[PDB]
């Protein structure tokens, strides 16, 4: 199945998506990541 | 003086200011841009 919209993966062969992790630009500050496309294996932050 | 926060020059000699303008990805869909720092000559955008 492709990966869900907020989710990827990178090694062929897995057996669940994993949700895209918060980038992290400094110190404290999380930055919410998401993904463009429906089948995608990188991470957006999804502000633009 | 310095440029206001959200403000930029690059030119030496100017009688004012310029507000940093939005970024343009695609259609319909602007992301605002701010500045770092109180004088600075570059805008970023404001989402990270």
């Amino acid at each position: 199945y492709k990966c869900p919209y907020d989710f990827f993966a990178d090694r062929p062969g897995v057996r669940q998506c994993t949700a895209c992790p918060p980038l992290d630009l400094g110190g404290g500050n999380l930055v919410e990541q998401c993904t463009e496309d429906l089948g995608s294996q990188r991470c957006k932050p999804c502000s633009l």
